[PDB]
Parts: C-alpha cells; sequence; structure tokens
C-alpha cells in the first residue's frame, strides 16, 4: 500500500520557511497512530526541518546527497528506490515529494486544516473528481486544538 499522509490549509497550504504555520495536537496523534509499526518516506528538507527521526516506525529520507548517513534513518536516491520498499509506506512530504507522488499513489490522508495561513509551499491541486471520500471525520476542537480540522481518507477511484 502506498499512501499520502498530509495536512493542507484552505488554500492547499502546508509550509512556510521549513516549519508547518499551524500547531495541531489532534494532527501530530494522528500521524502516529496512522504510521507507528509502518514506513515514513520524506524529502531531504522536510527531515532537516525536524532534524531527528520518528521513533517506533521506519524513517526514510530522499536526498542527492551520497554523503548523508544519519543515525535511525535509511536513505535512497531515486523515486524509484520508493517502489522496493516492503509493507505500508506513507509519502510524508514536502511540496517536491508531494507533487512527484500524488499521481502514483493508492490513497491520501489529508488533515484540512480549515484556515488562510500565509504559506511559501503547497499540496499539489486535485479532484473529487478522481477520489473517492472513504470516511470524513471532523477534529474536536479544545484547549489545544482551536483551529477547525477534518480528517479525509481519500481513495483513488
Ligand atoms: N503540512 C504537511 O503535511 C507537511 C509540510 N511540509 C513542509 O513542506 C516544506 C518543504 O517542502 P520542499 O521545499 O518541497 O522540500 P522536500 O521536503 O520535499 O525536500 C526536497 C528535497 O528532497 C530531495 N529530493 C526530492 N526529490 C528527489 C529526487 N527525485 N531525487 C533525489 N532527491 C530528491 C532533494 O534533496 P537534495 O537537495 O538534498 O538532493 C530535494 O532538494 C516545509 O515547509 C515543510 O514544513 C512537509 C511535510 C508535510
Ligand atoms: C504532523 C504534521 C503532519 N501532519 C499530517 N497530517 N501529515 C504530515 N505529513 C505531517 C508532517 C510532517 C513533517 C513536517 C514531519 C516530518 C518528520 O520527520 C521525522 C517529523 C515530524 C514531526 C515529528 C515530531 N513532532 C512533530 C512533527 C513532522
Amino acid at each position: 500500500t502506498l499512501s499520502i499522509l498530509v495536512a493542507h490549509d484552505l488554500q492547499r497550504v502546508i509550509g512556510f520557511e521549513n516549519q508547518l504555520p499551524w500547531h495541531l495536537p489532534n494532527d501530530l496523534k494522528h500521524v502516529k497512530k496512522l504510521s507507528t509499526g509502518h514506513t515514513l518516506v520524506m524529502g531531504r528538507k522536510t527531515f532537516e526541518s525536524i532534524g531527528k527521526p520518528l521513533p517506533n516506525r521506519r524513517n526514510v529520507v530522499l536526498t542527492s546527497d551520497t554523503s548523508f548517513n544519519v543515525e535511525g534513518v535509511d536513505v535512497i536516491h531515486s523515486i524509484e528506490d520508493i517502489y522496493q520498499l516492503p509493507g505500508h509506506v506513507f509519502i510524508f512530504g514536502g511540496q517536491t515529494l508531494f507533487e512527484e507522488m500524488i499521481d502514483k499513489v493508492d490513497d491520501m490522508y489529508i488533515t484540512v486544516i480549515e484556515g488562510k495561513f500565509r504559506g511559501d509551499t503547497f499540496f499539489p491541486p486535485y479532484t473529487f473528481e478522481d477520489w473517492e471520500v472513504a470516511s470524513s471525520v471532523e477534529g474536536k476542537l479544545d484547549e489545544k486544538n482551536t483551529i477547525p480540522h477534518t480528517f479525509l481518507h481519500l481513495i483513488r477511484k
């Protein structure tokens, strides 16, 4: 299974100056629950913005840099290498990897952040004409999660 995992706003903003524009604990839990025990594939800039692998799953980084070798991270150098990865693989960002992979994935786990933020990186445009809504669940608002948000699971038709 090859999936996209992404959070984007009403205009498909995903990032700003190598950071997420929002702070949403419910979304991090969501990500943990989905990917624990599986594989995350991410671009080099995305990895460096956090700088540490996420524990309890395989962390894979795509980069042209043949000197890359981080403790607890696996490296690949070609998009083609993604297909050799075993198990459930989640394309985890950022913009460049999303653009490269959106036409190739089976399904998408999207957190729609119902706001308009300033961004410099975007999720590519897509149409529901090509994607069936397997599920759509509103996030609960509270003290620490104060932006409305919706978890979508979309499956390519
Ligand atoms: N809201 C969300 O769900 C998410 C948001 N983000 C955000 O996205 C932004 C970063 O996106 P972006 O700038 O596009 O960077 P990326 O994370 O997509 O990294 C780009 C780098 O990945 C490597 N790479 C990509 N494709 C290839 C390839 N085909 N072959 C070899 N290497 C490749 C290259 O590394 P190299 O230059 O070393 O060769 C390239 O420079 C940040 O703001 C981040 O916060 C990221 C993930 C999720
Ligand atoms: C969650 C934000 C998020 N939400 C959703 N729905 N999809 C995503 N793909 C991401 C994401 C992401 C990237 C920036 C990312 C990569 C990473 O590579 C290790 C670690 C984290 C991370 C480690 C720990 N705490 C917060 C974030 C985030």
